């Protein structure tokens, strides 16, 4: 199935997670653990922002313009992106805002890191309707030496009911 | 022992909790449940802001100026406030910012509601040093129909170790 994974500051603000306060090592470990050996779908700015494929995974880039790197697979539509992942238990949509908004209707699971911090940005995570989603897990953590804000991991699952 | 109870927006901002977004009914129930039948200590603006004693409890007001209501006990110092509570298992310090900063060194427990919201304010909860405190409980909750932001209850306890 299709899952969205994102780190959200207050007001559901997202930004390219090489800036701060998205340099939270705990979120980085959570991200790695939850995307390990799964194909990942991303947009072209996100691809530009990481500079090299995530290792040991099919990396798919969803963009209207022709590809410029043969270490990844380039596609033009959501359905081509999904077909490019093949028959796998879980596809991880990893950014950015426009890619999140195109895959939200097909997604069944959300892996959200709620970060207790304020950042300027126009880019918000899509507005998941509380009624369509059930929170199945959360785990709060204080700020510590490695992590400069408090943060909370959350997993939600789309309701049939 | 002495406990501080407070609702904190992002950046540890606090404000008189009759304004929003401190009108979160879930926080109100958490507050009630954790202060029921315990004496409460508050500052004069907090006392002004509630307009009437919290029922079924000794209400103590810590202020430098003479009292103006005989339904509560007025004191001038921290030690008079604590002595006025008598021999009880738990004293609840309920606001405001200056009262929190005077009782923090004697406190052994903190009941914090972390609210996922931004509010203007100069008044911050004191800067509890992460090393002196252990988080013993947390519980995250999504925004829903009654509660307009996501929030997390937390309890911390002062370390001897
Ligand atoms: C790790 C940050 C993150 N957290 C959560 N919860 N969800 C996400 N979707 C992203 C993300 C992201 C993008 C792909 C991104 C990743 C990285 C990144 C940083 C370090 C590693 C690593 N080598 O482990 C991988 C990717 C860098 C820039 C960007 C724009
Ligand atoms: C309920 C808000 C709150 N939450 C948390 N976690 N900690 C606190 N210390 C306060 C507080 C407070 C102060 C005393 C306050 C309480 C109230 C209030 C509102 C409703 C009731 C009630 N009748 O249950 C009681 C107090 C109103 C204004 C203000 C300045």
């Amino acid at each position: 199935m299709i899952s969205l994974i994102a780190a959200l500051a207050v007001d559901r603000v997202i930004g390219m997670e090489n800036a701060m306060p998205w340099n939270l090592p705990a979120d980085l470990a959570w991200f790695k653990r939850n995307t390990l050996d799964k194909p990942v779908i991303m947009g072209r700015h996100t691809w530009e922002s990481i500079g090299r494929p995530l290792p040991g995974r099919k990396n798919i880039i969803l963009s209207s313009q022709p590809g410029t790197d043969d270490r990844v697979t380039w596609v033009k539509s959501v359905d081509e992106a999904i077909a490019a992942c093949g028959d796998v238990p879980e596809i991880m949509v990893i950014g950015g805002g426009r890619v999140y908004e195109q895959f939200l209707p097909k997604a069944q699971k959300l892996y959200l890191t709620h970060i207790d911090a304020e950042v300027e940005g126009d880019t918000h995570f899509p507005d998941y309707e509380p009624d369509d989603w059930e929170s199945v897990f959360s785990e709060f953590h204080d700020a510590d030496a490695q992590n400069s804000h408090s943060y909370c991991f959350e997993i939600l699952e789309r309701r049939l009911e």
